[PDB]
RNA sequence: ACAC
């Protein structure tokens, strides 16, 4: 899947550009293209999947516009929504066993690779085995407090 | 709330 594209929802009903293009140049983040401003959401690219992760972890829940927190995401198409996850501020030094014991509790692990990441917390994408399962695992694990570092779940594309 |  195409993972340099960005999602970026919880927006004020008058979000302009200017303000997406502020926040992104604060954060020192290239995008690639312009942002497209719809009504409470938006769309960016970014040069690569490296430069559009940092702005999920950067930016996500953490800055705000008209005193709205901002959501950033990997922009998946709803039938891409199936099976895969990725999973972010994982604590550092987390071993696989604590994690999978936490995975295996939506279903089976058909396939985690751990994301190679500037921060010190780590960041894996996850295969189950099911649509029901993934679900499942997003609802339970998004917001989970582990070791006191907050799980960040989310879609990526599935083929 | 993922693009007439």
């Amino acid at each position: 899947g195409s993972m340099n594209k960005l999602y970026i929802g919880n927006l004020s009903e008058n979000a302009a550009p200017s303000d997406l293009e502020s926040i992104f140049k604060d954060a020192k983040i290239p995008v690639s293209g312009p942002f497209l401003v719809k009504t409470g959401y938006a769309f960016v690219d970014c040069p690569d999947e490296s430069w559009a992760l940092k702005a999920i972890e950067a930016l996500s829940g953490k800055i705000e516009l008209h005193g709205k927190p901002i959501e950033v995401e990997h922009s998946v198409p709803k039938r891409q929504r199936i099976r895969k996850l990725q999973i972010r501020n994982i604590p550092p030094h987390l071993q696989w066993e604590v994690l999978d014991s936490l995975l295996v509790q939506y279903g089976v692990v058909e396939s985690c690779e751990q994301v190679n990441t500037d921060s010190e917390t780590a960041v894996v994408n996850v295969t189950y085995s099911s649509k029901d399962q993934a679900r499942q695992a997003l609802d339970k694990l998004n917001g989970f407090q582990l070791e006191n570092f907050t799980l960040k779940v989310a879609y990526i594309p599935d083929e």
